[PDB]
Parts: structure tokens; C-alpha cells; sequence
């Protein structure tokens, strides 16, 4: 089983590197910075358990997906279309593309562009690029995938490599739950450059999160999404279990990078407007992140 | 007539400075930073028409309001109560207290604490403290005041000093119009540190402003306020007449000072909540300015 990782960043390197450690044939399609370090001394895979250098192929040409039976597509939502179109010509016709991304539109976007079988996955992991060719795993690293033609074979192969997997007939719901969590925290954290535990103690913040969340639940209902039963409590409890954590969006803005805000609060805005559902709290958070992003850019 | 300016900052020094320049006995209750500058070289009153050093009395003791017939109360809303109680025992009983402030609760707050006649005023000016003891008037400088027992005599005295004044039976609506304008621009400008003309080009910003304003207009209606007829259009046009202007709230956050946000979007939140009217856009803007302020103070 040949595996290609399109967009070998924090997520791609962990899952890709774990499969390489298990003995599969894996090639990471990464940026020159990382390709140069992977070809020099291999992929440094630093886990909460072990720390190793892993011999994997790496390339910056999206055609290196050639011959892969399974492509883990791990770019950010903002790059879904460009990355998919870059790899489309070389992609095997029988290849299974897994979307290891956050957001609710990636699988649909991929299927609109590609004839190959696509399956959405929900990624539960904490990872970062510690430097060139270096991935650092802070915690978790499991997956929930839609049903694929590979069946239980796909989950058996991941478990055998050190990444547990569960097939679900409601990946839509899991992806939306994660989206609403991100709508509640990411923009607030990014705009103020404060961690979740500091954030929730500001005056009015619990009531802002209520407003944001009720807007999202209204959109999820209109969209026929079945969310977990205690989703609101689970969201509120994140400030307690990750008190010193700042959001990915916060880290993007601190570093002058473009965030995924168009696929977080922006999605709720676009969707709410299309459905006649007021989304004012979500709209202020989206507009504010984009204004800050645009100042940094110009 | 004897006049005291309580909270001689940008507004207090301009209006007080014109009166002192016109021959009135004016005393400025300012912070020490300024008091030492005035006691040294006098108040510098720079307009786009002239530049002058004006001999005025200044002090930091709020008891200096003693024996004033007219008190111009020009502190930020955050300080109305503390400043009002500071000057309360010293204040002449027949003194007229004019609130030259922004917000819609100052005159009521003052009347709750003081027995003296209080009149709300709407301040139309652009003024800054260019440095210690130095007031820079950028434009306008007229007042619209509620009716007073002093009647037309009050407006005739101000006009004589180069300060145009009108009396209105709807200062309420004028104060609310200014509030809604500030609810639309101040927090956005402060959170992002961008001027009005840059802000309004952002993706989704016109729609945020619509949302903020509609919440404000809903609260204003439930409160029985009569606003000017084209208030929405006048607010949107500010982005084109002051394209390079950042808000007073932006300048406060840039300098690590506490803003008046509890009396801008915070008033709308508190009132909307009390009236059962959703105020989500305003609530986000208020919470965020407060979070940023709190970080700059402790952490
Ligand atoms: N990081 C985490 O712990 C979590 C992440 N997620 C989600 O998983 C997804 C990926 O996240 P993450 O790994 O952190 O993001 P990263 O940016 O770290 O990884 C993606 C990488 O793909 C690269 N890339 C984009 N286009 C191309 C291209 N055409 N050719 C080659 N490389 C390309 C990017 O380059 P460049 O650097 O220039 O953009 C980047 O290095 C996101 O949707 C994210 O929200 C979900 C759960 C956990
Ligand atoms: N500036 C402008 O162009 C205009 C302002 N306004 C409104 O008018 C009001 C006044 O604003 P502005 O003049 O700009 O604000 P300023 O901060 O410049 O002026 C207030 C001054 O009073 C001082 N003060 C506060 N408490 C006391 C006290 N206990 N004893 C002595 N001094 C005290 C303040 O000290 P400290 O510096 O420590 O806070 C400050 O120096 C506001 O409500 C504002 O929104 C309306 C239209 C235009």
C-alpha cells in the first residue's frame, strides 16, 4: 500500500510519519523548507512517547502522488482547491483521498473537482512544525472517517501503525461540532492574543459565546445536522481543560499568516445569510480577524 | 461671572480657554501634569485661526469650584460620579452645572448625586491635548444645551466668547445620535487600530455596522428617543468625511488608558438586555475592547 501525503505540515507529517514508522511506502508532498530537511536528515518525528528520525520520501512536486493507493490530504481549508487541482493530473483513478482537515466543506469541494473516491475524516490531534523537517506531537492523534470502499481494512492498517480509527455514519455531525467549538474560541483568542482560560473571564465573554453558539446551532439545525447531545457543555469545558491554550488562528495572526477564518466564523456567516438566520456575533468576529489579517498584509 | 472647569482636558480647556480669553474668571481643575504647565506658562490655546497663551487659574483640588456660578463638567463618563462627589461639598448651591460630555447617562447621574441645577449639553468639537497645558482645537466648537433657568443669557455669553450656542428641547435625541455614531465606529477602530476610511472597506464591515446600528435603533425606539431623520446616512458618511481619523477609543488603547466603552456599546448592551432586545454585535465589540484593556492593565 503506497501512501502520499498532500500538504506535509503539522498534520501530514504526524500521520504520514506514523505510517512510515509502521513500514508502508510513504511520500510527503511538502514545502521546499521541509523537503530540503527531510532529504538532508529525514523526518524528525517527536512524539509524547518517543523521538526519532524517519526515512521517508519527500517532494514539492504535487505529481509525486503518482501511484499512491491512499492520499491523505492535509492542507488547510484555504488551499483545498489549489492543492487538489495541482495533484489531479497525477492522481491514480482508484486512489482513495482522505480529507484530514477541519471545516465542513472540504470533502464536498474535493468531490466537485475530482472523480476519485473522497472520504472526510475528523482529526483529533495536537501537532506543530517545530522547525524545518521537524514535527512535534503534543497529544492525541486518532481519526473518525466516513465509510470507504476499503472498509475495516483501512482502520486495521491505521491501528497497526499507532493511530486509532473509528468509522462513523455521522462524520458531518462531528465536523460541525468541531466547527462550532472553533467559532466559540478562535477569533476571540486571535483578536485579543489571549488563551482560553483568560478569555472566558472577561466581562461579557460568556454571553458573547452564548450568542455565537446559538447562531451556529440555528444554522446547524436548518442544515439538518445532528450534533452530539452535550455539545454546548463540551464547548464550555474547553476553557477548563486547555486554560493556557491560544487558538491556531491566534498563532497565525501572531506570525503574519493567513488564517482559516473564512471556514470558521465565515462559514456560519455565509450560511446564515443564505438561510435567513441572523449571524451578527459571528459576523463581527469574522470581519475583525480579516481586518487584522489585511493590515498585516499591507 | 465666575466659572469653574471640572476635568480640564481637551473639551474643558477649549471652552474654558475661550471664556478666560474673553475676560471671564475661569479656574481649571486639571491633573497635575497640566496644572504645573499652566501655573508656569499659562494655557496654550491653539485654534486653526490663532495661537495664544491665556492666563487662567488652574488647580488639582476639586474644592476650587468654590464660588463658581457656572461649572463646565467635562470629565469622561467613567469619572462622572467620582468627580461629582469630589466637588460636591465645595459647589455653590445656585451654581449651574453643564455636562459637556458624551454619553446618555451623565446628566441623570449628576442629578442623582447633586442638588444643583444640571443641564445636558451636546459638544460639537475636535480638540486634543497636544501636550501638558496645551489644547489644540482642530475644528468646530459649538454647543446645544437643554433649557436652563439662566435662559438666553447663557447662550449670549458663550456667543460673545466665540462659542455658538443653541437651546433645544431634544438634547436627548442629539446625545443618542452621537452615541450611535460612536457605537458604529469606535470599538472597530480601536480593536484593529485602523482609521474610519480603512475600516469600512473591510470584508463584511458595512454589514457589521448595519447590525450594530439596527440594535442601537431598536434600543433607541424602545426608549422613546426621537432621532434625526437621516441619522443612518449621516453615520455612514463619517467614513468619507474623516477617512484618516481613528477613534478616541483607539487612542486610549494605543496609550494604555481606560476607554469610555462601558458608556458606548456597553450602554446599548446593558439597555438592550434590560429591554429584552438582542444586542449581539454590540456585545462582542464591548467584550473585546474590555479584554484588550484588561490585558494592558494586568497581564
Ligand atoms: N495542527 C493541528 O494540531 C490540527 C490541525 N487540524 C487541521 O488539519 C489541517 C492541516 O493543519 P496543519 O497541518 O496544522 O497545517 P500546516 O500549515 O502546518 O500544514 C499544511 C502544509 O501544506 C502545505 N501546502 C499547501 N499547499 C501546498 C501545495 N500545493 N504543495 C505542497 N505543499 C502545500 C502548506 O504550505 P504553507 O506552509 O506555505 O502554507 C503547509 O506547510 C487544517 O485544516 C487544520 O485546521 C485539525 C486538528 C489538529
Ligand atoms: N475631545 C473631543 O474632541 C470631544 C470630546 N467629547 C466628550 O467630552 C468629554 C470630555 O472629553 P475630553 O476632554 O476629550 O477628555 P479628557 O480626558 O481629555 O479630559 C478630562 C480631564 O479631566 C481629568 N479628570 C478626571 N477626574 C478628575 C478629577 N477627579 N479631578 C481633576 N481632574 C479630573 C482627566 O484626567 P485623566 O487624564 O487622568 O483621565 C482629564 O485630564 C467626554 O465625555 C468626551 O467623549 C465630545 C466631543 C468631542
Amino acid at each position: 500500500m503506497k501512501v502520499a501525503i498532500m500538504g506535509a505540515g503539522a498534520v501530514g507529517c504526524y500521520y504520514g510519519g506514523m505510517l512510515a514508522r509502521a513500514g508502508h511506502e510513504v511520500i510527503l508532498i511538502a514545502r521546499p523548507q521541509h523537503v530540503q530537511a527531510i532529504e538532508a536528515t529525514g523526518l524528525r518525528l517527536e512524539t509524547q512517547s518517543f523521538d526519532e528520525q524517519v526515512k521517508v520520501s519527500a517532494s514539492s512536486d504535487p505529481s509525486a502522488v503518482q501511484g499512491a493507493d491512499l492520499v491523505l490530504f492535509c492542507v488547510k481549508s484555504t488551499d483545498t482547491q489549489s492543492a487538489a487541482l495541482a495533484m489531479k493530473p497525477a492522481l491514480a483513478k482508484s486512489a482513495l483521498v482522505l480529507s484530514l482537515q477541519n471545516g465542513v466543506e472540504n470533502a464536498d469541494t474535493l468531490r466537485s473537482l475530482l472523480e476519485q473516491e473522497v472520504a472526510a475524516a475528523v482529526v483529533y490531534v495536537a501537532t506543530e512544525m517545530a522547525g524545518p523537517g521537524h514535527v512535534r506531537h503534543h497529544g492525541r492523534g486518532e481519526l473518525v472517517i466516513e465509510p470507504t470502499s476499503h472498509g475495516a481494512n483501512l482502520a486495521a492498517i491505521f491501528a497497526a501503525a499507532g493511530v486509532p480509527v473509528e468509522t462513523s455514519d455521522n462524520v458531518r455531525g462531528a465536523l460541525w461540532a468541531k466547527l462550532i467549538l472553533n467559532c466559540a474560541y478562535n477569533a476571540l483568542s486571535a483578536i485579543t492574543q489571549l488563551p482560553y482560560g483568560r478569555l472566558v473571564r472577561g466581562e461579557g465573554v460568556e454571553a458573547v459565546m452564548r450568542d455565537v453558539m446559538e447562531e451556529c446551532f440555528a444554522v446547524a439545525r436548518a442544515e439538518g445536522v445532528k450534533l452530539p447531545d452535550d455539545v454546548a457543555l463540551a464547548i464550555r469545558r474547553i476553557a477548563e481543560t486547555m486554560p493556557r491554550q491560544s487558538s491556531s488562528t491566534a498563532q497565525d495572526l501572531a506570525r503574519g499568516k493567513r488564517s482559516e477564518i473564512d471556514h470558521l466564523n465565515g462559514l456560519i456567516v455565509r450560511r446564515g445569510d443564505a438561510l435567513g438566520i441572523p449571524v451578527p456575533a459571528n459576523r463581527v468576529l469574522h470581519a475583525l480577524v480579516r481586518l487584522i489579517e489585511d493590515k498585516q498584509q499591507h
